[PDB]
């Protein structure tokens, strides 16, 4: 653990957290519990809330990765973030292989309500439609379009407000951190009309999943989003390939910038955790020291 934290100093410059990714496996390993008790004031499940791994079979839930990160979550005072509820990607073959819309919205809806129903009020936002938009900005044809149609993005979203009416509910995308960029600009359309449509979107996440130097369209990108109207947007799964502290900073200040950015998360603690290793893109070298980055965070905050 670092002894300055960048959730409590984001805290003090009106911000609701910094938080990370994880789940079991990482909490009971290494020095990551101790660097997100000290360090992180929000955690994302990395897999445990993912359809794969909670409804396997149709109706036959597993909820034991799921419960132990909530529980542990509680038990130490951290926000969560769930993640995800629709998704094409770490989806059953059951799903995949309905062909009917009624089916697939009834389950659709089971799914998300299931879900949600188990962590009522325990849980600050959700995910609950994730990666829907193609790099043009036409929706991805994934099984949810092409069965149910352009609809299942209002059914989602007004089912998850009826499960729990205390999360925020977000869509959340990935290459949304270029102003100019058509899908950045896309979604801030589709959201401003689904919004005026009565659909409950109360946040856009912005992943961030960045390569060297993109730190600094963020800047223009953010407010971008937050000129869709939603209450919220929020910096979702931040990395940034060789992370680089100019590339951090600058999403940092964008969040600071933008009067509706609630809150940063990183995708994970330590360099060789991460889904992109080879490019050392987190906070936490693997003998889980702060790197430059983190403190260069750290005095930007302060």
């Amino acid at each position: 653990q670092a002894a300055q934290s960048v959730d409590q100093l984001i805290k003090a410059r009106g911000k609701v957290y910094f938080g990370v990714a994880t789940d079991q496996n990482r909490l009971t390993t290494g020095k990551n519990a101790a660097i997100i008790q000290a360090d992180f004031g929000q955690v994302t499940p990395e897999n445990s809330m993912k359809w794969d791994a909670t409804e396997p079979s149709q109706g036959n839930f597993n909820f034991a990765g799921a419960d132990y990160l909530v529980n542990w979550a509680q038990q130490n005072g951290k926000l969560i973030r769930g993640h995800t509820l629709v998704w094409h990607s770490q989806l059953p073959s059951w799903v995949s292989s309905i062909t009917d819309k009624n089916t697939l919205t009834n389950v659709m809806k089971n799914h998300i309500t299931t879900l949600m129903t188990r962590y009522k009020g325990k849980i600050r936002a959700w995910d609950v439609v994730n990666e829907a938009f193609n790099e043009d900005g036409s929706l991805r044809q994934t099984v949810f379009l092409n069965v149910i149609g352009e609809d299942y993005i209002p059914i989602a979203f007004q089912t998850a407000r009826a499960a729990d009416p205390n999360a925020k509910l977000y869509i959340n995308d990935y290459n949304l951190d270029s102003a100019s960029y058509p899908k950045t600009q896309a979604i801030v359309n589709r959201v401003k009309q689904w919004r005026a449509a009565g659909v409950p979107i109360d946040g856009i996440g912005s992943q961030t999943h960045l390569s060297a130097g993109q730190g600094a369209g963020v800047l223009q990108a953010l407010p971008l989003l937050a000129s869709a109207g939603t209450p919220e947007v929020a910096i979702t799964e931040l990395d940034v390939a060789g992370a680089s502290p100019t590339d951090y900073v600058n999403v940092v200040n964008a969040c600071l910038n933008v009067q509706s950015c609630v809150g940063i998360t990183v995708w994970g603690v330590a360099d060789p955790d991460s889904w992109r290793a080879s490019t050392t893109p987190l906070l936490f070298d693997g003998n889980f020291n702060p790197k430059p980055a983190y403190n260069a965070i750290v005095q930007d905050l302060q």
